[PDB]
């Protein structure tokens, strides 16, 4: 169950990134992380090939944000279980309904 | 359309002006204000896609009147996937529903 | 309607002076102090629009005299839409209700 | 009851600024405020003439801090009552023993 | 003595890759994620010192595969003083207990 | 007088090294870790003034050998005024009482 991530500079772009990712494939948006200096990341979980398609769409679609900018992106095909318990990449009760349709 | 419209400014006074202009210019509801550090704050409206287009364009014009204001980014999402409302601050909150209840 | 006026400064001492000068210059209530990171802070006052206009002028002039003070932006909205009060920190709160009455 | 403030870049300078202020005159250190970009402010209250002396000393001492630096300072002699309900400059319970020791001039 | 290894990146996707490479490269425990503002975030692993050296070596190497990745700083303390845990966010916690049990020594 | 020693660094790994080298160098207690944003983080030790002087000097040297650490500022106050502890994060807590006893 891969994890996919798009970090942008600026909030409107991260919202476009989120929207494009879940529309382009069967992935679940599981969170949004702010780390300062305007850098915010959206995080999806799903089958790796779905996640790869999501992230590509997300990256492409930030291009249509006026002032949007992608700072970094990464996919991990098979994240180690320890990561879920420390980093905010885990599903929450709030998004359980979407994890279903994957 | 249940579009979402967003304007991100540098500076708080400009963002208050962007929100005030957007809700005056069309039938949209201001639902959120997000800070992501570094002086960047975004206000978020929801409504019909053509109303949101008008709001965002008005917000951008009106921030021009602000002494020291600046728009950093804007965007409209025409049909926000239902997953977004659960993770990102783009939904009506109880406070805004109080406002809407006055009608 | 009740106008809203705001002065945003780079530095906390300057924002305290801005607030102090605003409430002393005219009949306005200080209702908000907003921090958005990176040293940028804003004080927000509410009152009749002409009082708010006098206050904000006073605030900007007194910041200029703070050792290290700097105003980054200022703005006045004569008739803020009612939706704003439910989302942005511009509203009167119970803690400043006493000063609201002093306005009139 | 005046309010005196020194904003520094960096936290060790702000602690020195606080220490020099309360040692130089009978005022009370009531708080410290962080607003991002490494800017932190310490805040004292007291009689205006005592606060003047505290702030002068805090500014002198911060110059001895390895790497520290004052960014801004300011004293408001007779802060309006409204300020206290919105800005973080209030006395708190925790410092009332020092408030009692302030020297006032009538 | 249980070493502590740290990799600080500018940006969240790189920190997540650093963490993943660290726990895959050796038998250590990822115990924390610290944000200090300005984009700087750190991940912290604990375990035997030769394992922590391999984890930290691998996290640093894997951050290069992150598009837009940057490592800002890295450090390993072989035998961290006992005071450190009670003040700094480097402690083991219940949430990662299952992974501490799997550590190599 | 229980003196107070501080080292502020750029970056979390360097602050952990600063802390570590300080409590290893002399008889002081690590009581505090303060973040003020912009990557600036400060660690705070308490102890006898001559013990604090040695801790701070060691912490500065060891920080400079960290990969990417910088010492942004340091300072030592020999006899901090009583008022400081009720306002700033420099006091002992229960959590490190065990190490105070050891000075
Ligand atoms: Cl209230």
């Amino acid at each position: 169950i891969a994890v996919g991530m798009i970090e942008t500079l600026g909030f409107p772009a991260v919202v476009e990134a989120a929207d494009a990712m879940v529309k382009a494939a069967r992935v679940t948006l599981v969170g949004y992380e702010k780390i300062g200096s305007g850098r915010v990341t959206v995080i999806v979980r799903g089958d790796v090939s779905e996640v790869q398609a999501s992230v590509a769409a997300g990256v492409e679609n930030v291009k249509r944000v006026n002032g949007g900018q992608v700072l970094s992106t990464h996919i991990i095909a098979r994240p180690h279980e320890n990561l879920e318990y420390v980093l905010p990449i885990r599903y929450t009760e709030a998004v359980e309904q979407f994890r279903e349709l994957e």
